[PDB]
């Protein structure tokens, strides 16, 4: 039921259909169930081609993007705003047509560092245009998820409890919240605390460690994250997500301030990457089990 | 609001007047609003004095015991059985006439290393008893509160489940857990994640390190179990405890088995105990706070 | 002779001699005993008058700044790194005339987010310059010590490996090592490997938690942070830091991107913050000697 | 060279010759490279038989026995002594006629809850007694491990600090620290500090969680053990160590206090220990490389 998926990009930035090949067929070897790409172009890829051999190998797909300046959904500026509600149709047309369930990834405001404070207004805007994408989203099959990042990366959801809010305000039954624990470690009180906290409205979940490279060679303490997931039940699906400025765009390179690249071969990062969470939830599953254990002699 | 206690040996062995006032003194002069005593001479002490000068000093107060091997009343021997209802009876009798509200220690079977494994009538056998003195106990308008030990301690109850589990066998209503951080550690898969399963049926908390000396200076993750605490809303006493072979009984020192000195100065030790226990609760606190702040613009 | 300290910013961002001065009582009231200012202008406050009330507080005093894009010694465009030096240059003099020993901060490059990539000649440029302003530091009595920063706050030096490496390239003995627990947390793949690593490069060291708001309230192990201090016997300088967009000037608030404050009682905040690091500290004092304790009979 | 080894506890409780090749079998199958026979009676036992199916097994061996109460030899009383020599003699023999580099277990002082506090006379006793065990061992061509254990069984030996000064006292270079994690959670103030303190001197590591079951699945932080022991360059035999209430002897056992069911599928427990120190480690070395890596451009 549950995927483990790994992010595209770990592969390859390319979206030849030749690259589009190794990166499903190396997510597959790496032992994962699921894709998350966020490019693809119709024009160059066919969607249609695409969409079986992730059906033909096993895999599910999600598809997350963040929001260009020019396509900020929360701007005052009105063209603005419209280009982001134009980006999130194309992304759900894609999404449907690939297979997939989930439109994941910065999707309430310009994903990069803001140079302004963020309104009410901005806040308000965004709400009420997520309202209505939600509802294009469910006519075609495929949940919204709003990923939760860091202060760096954008000014206005940092936060599960900002989320929640957020989503009360939209009025959606269709908005749910992507959680990311590189993202959660650096605003979250507890990171546990915050996925106990959100319970219920946790459609996603991105696995990243503190600095983003090998899983559990950072500072991130993993074995609060898979209690806490156990703890409530989470039976979605969950990605495995690293950088590194030989693989990824410059755009993105120079966005999420990849200067340094903390590992060389992929093949090696994924198959950590799928021995760490595999055996993180075990271990989690097991402890839950023994905590409630009667041990009556 | 609820108190936070520390436990009299770690002030004296001795029960004498002279001592009793010490304690009382110390106690108060390192910051703590209850006294825990263990041993209490049912003729060389004045009750209704203590329980006078108890409240003068604004202090709370708590018994606990451990059931001798010679007491247990769990054994099928009816008489040493019948030897431990009645230390029982007359310790639930100098908890009510002290001002005192909850009855703790080793209550369920002997304080000691037993020689066999735990049985079905054995705990059966406890259970009955348990239930029998329970009513006795509400009679007096006290507390009955398990407390839950290490493996090397008791053969009975060593884990909160299990003691979950008891508690529905003897079918009261008057009954419920102590939990003590050092045998917690030992003996739980997960301290925080068994205070949550535990919500709402703990009556009574030891606050001790890993090793029984000063707070923080052992592998205790304080932090995780204040965090749960906070989370299921506790509100019920709690005491440090921490244990000097130079100031306990023999007995105790034995059966605890204290062949190493960690500190020498307990004024001290206590003084950074209940900076320790403060700082920790107040940070768990805002923790809790935080997590759940909406921090919309 | 260490000092802990805390950064001006937590007060107030003025200038003005009216709120230099509150700024200074309530350090002291907060039981301070360093104050970090950010940086002052000369012709704007009287600079003798502010050092002996600094002294007369007994307090002492450090400087931190942030290069700006302006100043960039790193700078290709000689103009640009030329501004750098004259700033740096004036701080100088500035801590020297305070009556300070350290100026620390984003000494290296600019202080924000990059569009380019880091490059070796920017490194060795950074290096080249900082190896010569070093030598006009040790002149005026005061040390340079490097802060290590998060990815999206300078390109450069975001690991205390970085530095140590950037320091050796200068060759200089009056450069050391600024570490801020904030930063580590993101950068580092083990914030007390990482201060093992540095030992005796280590100059001066900010105290912050993850979300940057009261300590012990987000996902930093500070026990590890103060447990690895002791093991290297670190005996020098270290401050708390948090900021408020309500009291630092929007400048700071945009780069270091505070959206949200998590704080609206600053002394609560240093209060807090002065116990937490002083019971610590105590406490991994405490430790690290019993790891050690012979307990021979 | 080094292997993971694993406890014959986990597999059997019994000395009969099919259940021991059931044993070695079973350590293979759960790719363990080594087998620890714990209170081995070698009385009908063929050795030649045990060691040539290790042979086949790919396996390295080694033995670990606790002192029985006659035959301490720390004891005053000289006949007691002496047995213990003979015991400690007769395990040496059979651990050279396995093919084992190691005896290890609690070879100090009488393996169970002592009811003495410890003296100055039963250390220099035990002490001058294993320096000529150790001369016989080293003549075997077999090392001495000292096992470290919790306050409840054993008086002498339960800090490595203290161990660290005892191999002090024997003046041999013969002895070594053998170092149980269940143990040092209860004991030591720190693992890793304690790790790091007996670096050089550590003979043999037992890793055991918490409560002795699945790892993992207790309180021990078990990333901060393989960090330590990776600063250290640990470089020889580490072994994981489990009981449950399903494979039972009645002396381990009963000095271990072995009351609950956590397990009952040993091949699980093993396989899963087996991926967990695996996976530990290298993500340990991972960590540690990442820590020093220089990421200059
Ligand atoms: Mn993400
Ligand atoms: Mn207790
Ligand atoms: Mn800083
Ligand atoms: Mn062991």
């Amino acid at each position: 039921m549950a995927r483990i998926g790994i992010h595209s990009f770990v592969w390859s930035a390319s979206s030849a259909q030749s690259e589009l090949e190794r990166t499903l067929a190396n997510t597959r070897d790496a032992g994962f169930d699921l894709i998350e790409f966020s490019y693809l172009d119709p024009a160059d890829v066919d969607i249609g081609r695409l969409a079986k051999r992730i059906a033909d190998l096993g895999l599910g797909v999600a598809i997350s993007i963040g929001l260009p300046a020019d396509g900020d959904i929360s701007s005052a500026d009105k063209a603005v705003a419209a280009r982001g509600v134009e980006i999130l149709n194309q992304t759900i047309a894609l999404t449907r047509d690939l297979g997939g369930r989930k439109v994941a990834g910065i999707l309430s405001a310009g994903h990069g560092l803001q140079v302004e404070a963020p309104t009410r207004d901005q806040w308000n805007r965004s709400a009420a245009a997520l309202a209505k994408v939600a509802e294009t989203a469910k006519a075609a099959g495929v949940t919204l998820n709003l990923e939760i990042v860091n202060r760096f990366e954008s000014n206005l959801l940092n936060t599960a409890a900002q989320g929640l809010a957020f989503i009360e305000d939209t009025g959606s039954d269709n908005i749910f919240l992507h959680l990311d624990t590189f993202h959660m470690n650096i605003e979250e009180a507890d990171v546990g605390l915050a996925i106990r906290h959100a319970a219920g409205k946790i459609g996603y979940v991105h696995i990243g460690e503190s600095h983003r490279g090998f899983l559990g060679t950072g500072n991130i303490d993993f074995a609060a994250i898979f209690d806490a997931l156990t703890a409530i039940g989470y039976a979605d699906d969950l990605s495995f997500e690293s950088f590194s400025s030989e693989i990824v765009d410059e755009n993105l390179s120079k966005k999420t301030a990849i200067w340094r690249n903390l590992w060389t071969d992929n093949m090696a990062l994924a198959k950590h990457a799928r021995a760490f969470i595999g055996l993180g939830l075990e271990t989690a599953r097991r402890k839950a089990e023994l905590v409630s254990a009667r041990h009556k002699p």
